[PDB]
């Protein structure tokens, strides 16, 4: 079925992971090394065994796609994501006049009082990035994240690549080609930044006449994570392929630490009693070629048919 | 058994390979996405059905960590590996009066008057690399291979990165980390460059006491590469880890295009009739604890009782 392999590893995890301290606290069980296969030929992974709002997903990728780094768009679409990672230096920052809000993070997650403050404080920002011109183009470009890797990973002297639109047109011109990669892993960028990407390298294939994509993950979050990134690269697989001119063949997750936190268990505990169900199709437009011009309108899922959706305490 | 997981993607690409074009014509099999896992606690992968001379192996690994672009420090220890890479850009330069040469690869590989220029061509060329320490350096000094990905990446505005005992100290100091990766896909560098590489990434990985390495390979020759590649790393993970004081878990090496030639279908069918042998041990030197100034002799296998090796036509 399609997402059973999602649930296989949930399972796993569960039956012989291995607690691990970590960066909060919050113990995780582990296991480092993994790869799970979806024929998309069958229909699209979106979970039917927890509500996944597609929405934040392709606009998340959207923005992605557009060689976007900023919060904007995504506000523009009340998809909020990346918000914390844009509140957080505006926060941090010698305009901010305004409370304390040394890292919220947790200090919201259990005190009321301030879980509250920030709210607006966020919500007050939030206001400030759509309609402030100059403020959103600060606080509101996050620097580098997927959007910059992907599509304009800076050079030693000067300039600026477009590391997916090569790679496509690669896949227009040299199909069999065992070196189509895209990598969001700078090594210089590295030591010092936020999150160094999770989703680290992906490798597409083509044979026969379809095409694949393979994701190295280095960390995931089983619960919460995982199934929205499966959903990010089989709508990416999909999106490429509709420009190539391709079928599609298969999504390959390669993991490396891949992680349930300890208070969650409970929660995938329930959803693993969920009978899963027949799997969502997804029409893409069929005028609209360039993929980068897309636009929200442009792709609409088809039956999904989910269960409800279930709760879960979050990061720090 | 040790060795089991190669044996299982050989017959595993035979029987469900698919042909596929590729940079020669010489069609291969091949299959997008595979891990295969080693427990390293169990004995050394080296391949027990085909013999291995380990000695290249060792010592091509110590060129790599020691920071290594240079010619001269394999062909020291007859390790001739690289040579073609090096003998290439001589021959096609201007120095370099003497025979046509151009693209000999494949015009050695059926036409023997041209299959014995080239012979001594290239050994005078290896002599010219030990004893001239000018030529060597314009000529054996490769350029970007892996030695310089792992510890002198260069960097945006000046300086270069040693991101090999940058990670190694994330060890020492953060073993629970999730971040620590070393990776030799340089995005500028790839467009116009060699063999952009096929070990393209590694991750360690540390849990109740054990070290652990994963390989994303995006290219891989199931009957000449593997079964090197496959020690390669786990010499590296042991490295790694006599020098961090960690024991030894698991190795993982995950595919992406994983493949076998066509001329070499007869060769694997036989290798795979051969009923596996135990494997060997490694004991790595008591003494040294830094592994970069690791020699040839601190590193001494044991009981590797192997099979006859198996002659095969090779790359273009
Ligand atoms: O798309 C995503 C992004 C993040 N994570 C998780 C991975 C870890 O649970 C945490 C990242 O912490 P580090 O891996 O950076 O240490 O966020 C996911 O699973 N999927
Ligand atoms: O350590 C190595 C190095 C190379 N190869 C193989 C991969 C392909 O068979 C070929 C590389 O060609 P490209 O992947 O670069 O196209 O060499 C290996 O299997 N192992």
């Amino acid at each position: 079925m399609l997402e059973q392999p999602y649930l296989d590893l949930a399972k796993k995890v569960l039956d012989e992971g291995h607690f691990k301290p970590d960066r909060t606290h919050t113990g995780t069980y582990s296991i480092f090394g993994h790869q799970m296969r979806f024929d998309l030929s069958k229909g699209f992974p979106l979970l039917t065994t927890k509500k996944v709002p597609f929405g934040l997903i392709k606009s998340q990728l959207l923005w992605f796609l557009h060689g976007d780094t900023n919060i904007r768009f995504l506000l523009q679409h009340r998809n909020h994501i990346w918000d914390e990672w844009a509140f957080e230096k505006w926060v941090k920052s010698d305009e901010y006049h305004g409370p304390d809000m040394t890292d919220f993070g947790h200090r919201s997650q259990k005190a009321p009082e301030f879980a509250a403050v920030y709210h607006e404080e966020m919500a007050k920002f939030d206001d400030r990035v759509l309609h402030d011109d100059a403020f959103a183009a600060k606080y509101g470009d996050l620097g580098l994240v997927y959007g910059s890797q992907w599509r304009a990973w800076h050079t030693s002297k000067g300039d600026t690549i477009d590391q997916l639109g090569d790679v496509i047109e690669q896949i227009k011109t040299h199909p069999y080609s065992r070196r189509l990669i895209v990598s969001a892993w700078n090594p210089e960028d590295v030591p010092t930044m936020a999150l160094p990407p999770c989703h680290t390298l992906y490798q597409f294939y083509v044979n026969d006449g379809k095409l694949s994509l393979q994701l190295y993950q280095r960390s995931a979050d089983i619960f919460l994570g995982v199934p929205f990134n499966i959903a990010s690269y089989a709508l990416l697989t999909h999106l490429v392929a509709h420009e190539c001119g391709l079928e599609v063949g298969e999504f390959i997750h390669t993991f490396g630490d891949a992680h349930l936190y300890v208070n969650h268990l409970d929660q995938i505990k329930e959803q693993l009693s969920r009978t899963p169900r027949p799997a969502p199709t997804l029409q893409l437009n069929p005028d609209k070629h360039d993929i980068f011009d897309f636009d929200m309108k442009d792709i609409k899922l088809l039956n999904y048919d989910p269960y409800p959706a279930i709760k879960a305490p979050v990061a720090v």
